[PDB]
C-alpha cells in the first residue's frame, strides 16, 4: 500500500519515454505516455539521454566478470 | 569491452520487455515497427531485466 | 586543470571514511582524513553506509553475466 | 548470488587499494591491522578498481 520504489519507477518511465524519442520511435513514446496515464511533467535533459548513458555503464559492468 | 552495437541492441530488447510488462503493449509493438526490429523477440518474467536492475541502482543514489 | 570527476572523488573519500568508521577501523579513518588533507564537512548518513550499500549492488552486477 | 562474506572481503581489499593509490599509506596499513586482515594482499594499477567504477557510476547520477 505504501510504495517503496515509487520514484524509481516514475523515473524509469520518464527516461524510457526520452529513450523512445531519441531512437526515433516517436509514436511509441506518445503511445507509452497514454498507456501508462502519465500525469507528470516531462523535462528532458541534454542528449544523450539518461537511459542510454546509464545503459552504457550498466552493460559494461554486466559483461565484466571477476 | 562490449561493442556499442551489442549494447544498443540489448537496450532495445530490454526496453521492449519493459514496455510489455508495464502494460504498454501498443507502445511496445509500435517500438519494434519504428526501429525496424527484425530479429527474434524474446522476453522473460515481469517486470523485466531493465526494471529490476534500474530500481536497485536508483535506490542507492537516493 | 579543470577537474571532471571532482565531485565523484570527493564523495568517494567521504564514503570511504564512513566505511572505515563503520567496520571499526577508527584509527584508519582518522589517519585517512589527515593524509588527504580533508577540508570539507563530514556528514554521515544512517547506516549501513553508502559505500557498503553501493558495493552490495555493484558486486552483484559485477558477478552477474550474460 | 555472491555471498555476503565474499562481497565484504572484496570491498575491504579494494578499499585498501584505494587508500594506497590516493596516497593514504599510513591509513591503509592501519586498516589492515584494525580489521585483522590475514590473507594475501595484492593490488593493481592506480587509481584502482573501486575508484574506477565509482567515478563512472557517480557521473551517471549527476
Amino acid at each position: 500500500a505504501v510504495p517503496s520504489d515509487s520514484q524509481a519507477r516514475e523515473k524509469l518511465a520518464l527516461y524510457v519515454y526520452e529513450y523512445l524519442l531519441h531512437v526515433g520511435a516517436q509514436k511509441s513514446a506518445q503511445t507509452f505516455l497514454s498507456e501508462i496515464r502519465w500525469e507528470k511533467n516531462i523535462t528532458l535533459g541534454e542528449p544523450p539521454g539518461f537511459l542510454h548513458s546509464w545503459w552504457c555503464v550498466f552493460w559494461d559492468l554486466y559483461c565484466a566478470a571477476p
